[PDB]
DNA sequence: AGCCGAGC
DNA sequence: TGCAGCTCGGCT
DNA sequence: AGCCGAGC
DNA sequence: TGCAGCTCGGCT
């Protein structure tokens, strides 16, 4: 006994034999893993030891369907190699003969996906052969080309083995991976949520599945929540926050690959996961067609995907270019960074808690999100419809009620009720004979009505009798011909209806993390709507009570300049041939003050060179008009913002963002 | 069918069979803007086929290798070829699903490579084919632009008679290989006689004398190294990159493809990128004797010969510490950078110290010529260049691998042996410690001592056993063979047997010279002449450069310490002067304009900006003192630059490098 | 019959 | 250089 | 029977 | 996220 069509199987020289019990099955997270596996049993680990690769996340067989189970390659794959069968029980001691090895050793990273693997694999033995649990078959390898020989020479430091200890372990894999047990994972996780935040005060060879499931695996079902549903604040979820943190970093004035800004997102952001994600994520910032986003971010400089296909059209990442949008920082002020939590992540400073806007951005994109236990879904909302109703709120009147609306979308968004729409296309009827289709639903893409309905109703009975197309990149038609009879019975039961042109939206799991971190789930969008309003109002007397400090320490600074450049040229002062510590000395018993800006920034010796690093420039005519009226100017800027409001600036702030919206929104037309 | 990347026509196998045109497109990015530049009613009579890249040369190819080719033989299902079939009348035209075949592929010249071999591909097999024109080009979203205006981009090949047959296996007959030097000797000749003055149907010969001929040249000139540096464009590039970025942190390969194609105008595919600078940092046994990148991670060991090297995403790069000892950062400003779109991107060539080109073996496979060169010892190399610098001939050199045991004989004239080391231990016993240069260890053991240990179908086993204690820079294998056996194998010579020897032409070293010719070099006393004469002539650039630019700082400080001492003792005052009153009173003073800009500004109003843009420190007693030190500094070191030749320089940088080299390799057998 | 490497 | 799978929750 | 997306 | 082909010339 041995395989024969499985290529990236490594077996074990004794695996098939008498001696198959004796033989452990390790099952790497990855090639590379792989690699390192081989390379670490050296000569004397290929007796008693296969190396198999997992390309990821292994189907979740616990109410998987029975087609899904059968046509699944890396399953079957692992059942071939270790012989397993299905219905069949290892109770008996005998009866494990059949099978070509007696352990399986899982290898994966220590981190939270690792976990995950492991869990997944766990669930597989456990649904299908949960006899095989009882002893001593699944095993694990942590770490903490060249360590790897160090890692299998001490394996026993290594190795651990999974023990089964009674029912709670059973409930413990079902809580986790069972579809019936969502509502079960939420309390679970609350409890978790709970007690880590509750811990302000301060902060082995077997391991039982309960324990794994309540201890370790539940790391990567908290992390999963944090890492896809979004924050109420900036509707980012962490990996968007750490593209954009990245692209105003460097503040790119020319197009840039995707592939060449996803390798600089990972150093500058600390991203600790695949570029494949990464590259994704930057894909999904940029996209503009119907269905996507209603503000994009960055702009989608090349074949970025259309709604024919929704996206999955895109071309490859390595050629296609992206950049920030002018709306990128109108809506993100720069200023209104000095009043952000920045992370850090081993002793770099590497993106803030939440990006404050001057929207709720989690509205006009559409934040959407799978995770564990909850999960988040919103639709795209008009970002003009949104400033009036903060105009609104800043003036002290109710906010109008909004429905979702998607840019260049050409069909109509109806509300049936609470979070209920209904979403209809465009169909008229043209002549006795023929119907014409200008749009489709919200994310009903073209190709796939064109295969899903439009050819069912063309062969197989048959409805219509021929259809063309008249697409562009952006716009849908089309032409559809039938008979006189068959279209007059369409009319009677409804054009939207029978061609399938109406989607229902209902938005009933409107999750989110709100300012403080903790996730909270939101019934109206109005609820969002206010939450973010006095958070950002707030934020707004913020930039005002910073920017008075800054400006008026500046202000200060051009004071001190003008003073000395006006006390040189006039003799009152001199410095030439002075030493540095008389100099120093001279200048604080003249009243002159240490850097004010410097100053001001340590309260959130003496340092005069802030005036002696200035050029020989600076005494010349026309250098002391210029300090002067750059004084003056300091000191009006000071005034004039103490005189405004924090409403008077967020309504600057509105004005300038309309203004190049509109501007934007024109040139898109056209091109 | 059976094809999955074919979008075969409509009506492509029926009665309108010799009205279709097959678009053969290069790659699946251009197979993508094929179908959407068809419409809807392209797809009628226009297949789209995708290739990937260069497809097999079926003129002198093995007749094995062209039935498993699966790029052609998918070719042939689709238009309905058969071998040995003849086309000369409509008695057989009636059998092909396809009339024309139509070559999409880039503009460039590797584009036209694709249209040669597609042609050959043709002209081999079914040579009354290509006199009722049925190969056609289309020359070049915008696609939709240019399929509606298809007469104007759709080009046919014509064949005009004997001449057309001659051109065709001119370029793809292995036996016209001395022909096609010719044919590219005429034309770089041709090419430099026009350099004095200045710059459908379409036929076979008119394609392969005037647009084929151009990727030949081309195929060259990015295949074979040149003398100066031992650098292909390709590689040239990385190394500006490096040297322009300067990176003292370690930096992923991916990423710094990228960055080369961006910063020297790379206009290729990042992955053959990719394979350069993996090549450039490799460090085993047969690889580099000076690896000018460091291999910070799996980039291949002497076990698979570099093919067991990691993706180049997970591996990092980091430019050596003797690469700018071996490329001084002061010779830059003698180069001739070249200019791509008004873009300096890289030099002609750099000047090193040393011969780079014999140190790591300089090779590379072009149209017409060849180029192999094996590795040379450094040290022994610095020694013949001291040895040339006091006028003495130099000594005669042998190839030499860094950390090889082995020993290499010089059989005659450009003729080597190369062989390994195998001794007997006892009278059952022989020991294998090293094996020939480029021999890895894995393909050593599967080819030559499996075969021994289990014998094959034609020879006889040879040896009982055979164990192995391999390390990733060392081999040593332990044989157990009968005491007949290892009698007979002593016999016949034990490296005989063994494969342990091995032999080592060199009678190809083409590289371009100076001037950018190809040349033919015969020994290697030739090439390190050449490059003698021509370093030592831009060491007496160097000086030449140094001292106009240090007598140009020296007078930039002469006129700074001036002005500070006329400053401080009353002699000049500039408090509240106008611009052009001091810039009048400079000029009258007898203060001299930029030197260093003026200096620069010679090597292709009054500026005395240098002088004001001194911060209002310099006026203090300590920086009084400290510009006067830094003025008579400077003059010392003008005086001292004067007084050493350009041997004296060579000299310097010779030692240099060697105290550096001694402690690298040094760190390197301790790491 | 296949390596070497810069290209597709 | 391009192509294939899976998780997790809500909704259809 | 499968989309949505950040992960493997 | 990793895996497969080919050119071109000299040499084994
Ligand atoms: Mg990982
Ligand atoms: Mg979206
Ligand atoms: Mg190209
Ligand atoms: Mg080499
Ligand atoms: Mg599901
Ligand atoms: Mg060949």
């Amino acid at each position: 006994s041995k395989i024969k069509g499985i290529p990236k199987l490594d077996d074990a020289n004794d695996a098939g034999g008498k001696h198959s019990l004796e033989c452990t099955l390790i099952l790497t997270e990855g090639d590379s893993a792989k690699s390192l596996a081989v390379s670490g049993l050296g000569v004397i680990g290929r007796d008693r030891y296969g190396v198999f690769p997992l390309r990821g996340k292994i189907l979740n067989v616990r109410e998987a369907s029975h087609k899904q189970i059968m046509e699944n390659a890396e399953i079957n794959n692992i059942i071939k190699i270790v012989g397993l069968q299905y219905k069949k029980s290892y109770d008996d001691a005998e009866s494990l003969k059949t099978l070509r090895y007696g352990k399986i050793m899982i290898m994966t990273d220590q981190d939270q996906d690792g976990s995950h693997i492991k869990g997944l694999l766990i669930n597989f033995i456990h649904h299908n052969w949960p006899s095989l649990l009882k002893h001593g078959f699944l095993e694990e390898f942590i770490t903490p080309a060249k360590e790897a020989k160090e890692y299998f020479a001490d394996m026993e430091r290594h190795r651990i083995l999974f023990r089964y200890a009674g029912p709670e372990d059973d409930a413990a894999i079902t809580l986790a991976f069972s579809k019936k047990k969502i509502d079960d994972r939420k309390e679970w996780l609350t409890n978790f949520m709970e007690d880590r935040r509750q811990r302000r005060l301060h902060g082995t060879k077997h391991l039982t599945y309960n324990d794994f499931i309540n201890k370790e695996l539940i790391l990567f079902s908290n992390s999963d929540n944090e890492r896809s549903i979004p924050s109420l604040v900036d509707g980012f979820k962490p990996g968007q926050r750490k593209v954009l943190f990245t692209c105003f970093k460097r503040n790119d004035k020319r197009e840039v690959k995707v592939a060449q800004l996803a390798g600089s997102v990972a150093e500058m952001s600390a991203y600790h996961h695949g570029e494949q994600a990464l590259m994704m994520t930057i894909v999904n910032l940029a996209q503009n067609f119907v269905g996507s986003n209603n503000i994009n971010l960055l702009q989608p400089i090349g074949q970025f995907g259309t709604r024919l296909h929704g996206g999955k059209d895109a071309a490859s990442p390595r050629y296609i270019f992206t950049m920030l949008s002018t709306l990128a920082r109108l809506l993100f002020p720069a200023v209104d960074d000095n009043l952000l939590k920045f992370l850090y992540d081993d002793n770099q400073r590497v993106e803030p808690e939440w990006y404050i806007p001057i929207i709720p951005m989690v509205l006009i994109n559409g934040a959407e999100g799978i995770g564990t236990g909850w999960a988040c879904k919103l639709p795209n909302y008009d970002a003009r419809e949104i400033v009036n109703n903060v105009r609104r709120m800043l003036d002290g009147l109710d906010p109008h009620p909004m429905l979702p609306n998607y840019k260049n979308f050409k069909g109509t968004i109806q509300e049936l009720g609470q979070n209920q729409y209904a979403v209809s296309g465009e169909i008229f009827v043209v002549d006795r004979n023929t119907v014409e289709i200008t749009e489709l639903p919200v994310r009903t893409w073209t190709q796939v009505y064109k295969e899903q309905v439009l050819e069912p109703m063309l062969n197989g009975p048959a409805l219509i009798s021929d259809y063309k197309e008249y697409h562009t990149d952006t716009t849908v038609k089309f032409v559809v011909k039938m008979t006189e009879e068959k279209l007059a019975q369409a009319e009677a039961a409804g054009l939207h209806k029978v061609f399938k042109l109406q989607t229902t939206l209902t938005c009933n799991s409107m999750v989110l993390f709100d300012h403080m971190g903790c996730l909270k789930k939101y019934e109206t969008v109005q609820d969002i709507l206010k939450e973010f309003f006095d958070l950002r109002l707030s934020y707004y007397g913020l930039r005002k009570e910073w920017l008075v400090g800054m400006l008026g320490a500046e202000s200060t600074k051009l004071n001190n300049q003008a003073r000395f450049i006006l006390e040189k040229i006039q003799g009152k002062i001199t410095i030439e041939n002075r030493s540095k510590k008389d100099l120093i000395q001279m200048l604080v018993q003249r009243g002159y003050e240490s850097d004010p800006v410097k100053a001001w920034k340590e309260a959130q010796g003496p340092d005069f060179n802030y005036i002696l690093n200035m050029s020989l420039w600076s005494l010349t005519k026309e250098k002391v008009e210029e300090l002067i009226k750059q004084r003056d100017a300091k000191g009006r800027e000071v005034n004039d913002l103490k005189r405004k409001s924090p409403s008077d600036l967020w309504k600057e702030d509105l004005a300038a963002f309309v203004e190049e919206l509109d501007k934007v929104e024109s040139q898109e037309r056209e091109d």
